[PDB]
């Protein structure tokens, strides 16, 4: 027999995610880049691997959208909610979606694209919100990156450390 | 750090479910009593109690529905999925949805509502997938034919290894 797990978090170390379409506001590259960065922020303190797929289903689908985009978490316009994930669990478990109402950037005006994906990636791997003001998972937006403690701590807890050297 | 913490079980042993809607290919009386049948398998070996509301919320919330039906893991027309249910726990934790796009029957022509209740129910509870080819929980749906229902013991053993024996 098999209950079920304690914490919503996956079974398997592989996972994959599909950049189902992208923003306006930068270029395919600059976008990859960021999301590639953005799990590398998880897989470096745990023994997660992270594929990208080019289509098909992935563990994590990835999209950018406006307003009703086919789930119950509505965007709003510009500013307000800027994105929201998932947690682990299969269908729409794991996905991260992006408001397209908002700039999104490599650098630091508007949004930050990198900062803001390592931050729903988490949601993704099953964090929630810290109340550590120096987390990632803080639930306030504020613009080299090094993953905080309370962040390594939490997502340690769930995958263990992988390689710790 | 916070981590999405899950419902390991429920906490109280007297239960509620309410029937919201009925599939056509069987009679109500048919739906009542297999889904009775179905939590019987499971009192009958915890100290779980189950009771029946007509209306307002309960606990384990049963409906039957179609493709998407409100809650973002669509049904998929004949065959596939046939059934979902959800870990203990608060609003949807617990309920049942089965697809009515599939044949539910008493006996054996499409899928017997009772068996595939009786696993979901499982879920509803606590339980995952069993490995054990021969349990209620392992994942294919099979019929023996046979009038009575015995529930296997590695289904025994898991129920029990959170709730207890009666
Ligand atoms: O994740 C998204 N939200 O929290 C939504 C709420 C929806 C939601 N709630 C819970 C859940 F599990 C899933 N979705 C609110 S928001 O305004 O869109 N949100 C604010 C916090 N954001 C952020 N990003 C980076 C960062 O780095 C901090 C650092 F720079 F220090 F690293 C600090 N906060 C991201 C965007
Ligand atoms: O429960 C539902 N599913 O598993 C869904 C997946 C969605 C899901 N996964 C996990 C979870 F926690 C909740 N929901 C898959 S399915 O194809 O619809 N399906 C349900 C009925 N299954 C069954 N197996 C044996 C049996 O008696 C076996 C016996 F006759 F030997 F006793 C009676 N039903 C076969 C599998
Ligand atoms: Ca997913
Ligand atoms: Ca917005
Ligand atoms: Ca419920
Ligand atoms: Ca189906
Ligand atoms: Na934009
Ligand atoms: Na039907
Ligand atoms: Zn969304
Ligand atoms: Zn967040
Ligand atoms: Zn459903
Ligand atoms: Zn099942």
């Amino acid at each position: 027999y098999n209950v079920f797990p304690r914490t919503l978090k996956w079974s398997k170390m592989n996972l994959t995610y599909r950049i189902v379409n992208y923003t306006p506001d930068m270029t395919h590259s600059e976008v990859e880049k960021a999301f590639k960065k953005a799990f590398k922020v998880w897989s470096d303190v745990t023994p997660l691997n992270f594929t990208r797929l080019h289509d098909g289903i992935a563990d994590i689908m990835i999209s950018f959208g406006i307003k009703e985009h086919g789930d119950f978490y509505p965007f709003d316009g510009p500013s307000g909610l800027l994105a929201h994930a998932f947690p682990p669990g299969p269908n729409y478990g794991g996905d991260a979606h992006f408001d397209d109402d908002e700039t999104w950037t490599s650098s630091s005006k508007g949004y930050n694209l990198f900062l803001v994906a390592a931050h729903e990636f988490g949601h993704s791997l099953g964090l929630d919100h810290s109340k550590d003001p120096g987390a990632l998972m803080f639930p306030i937006y504020t613009y080299h990156f090094m993953l905080p403690d309370d962040d390594v701590q939490g997502i340690q807890s769930l995958y263990g450390p992988g390689d710790e050297d």
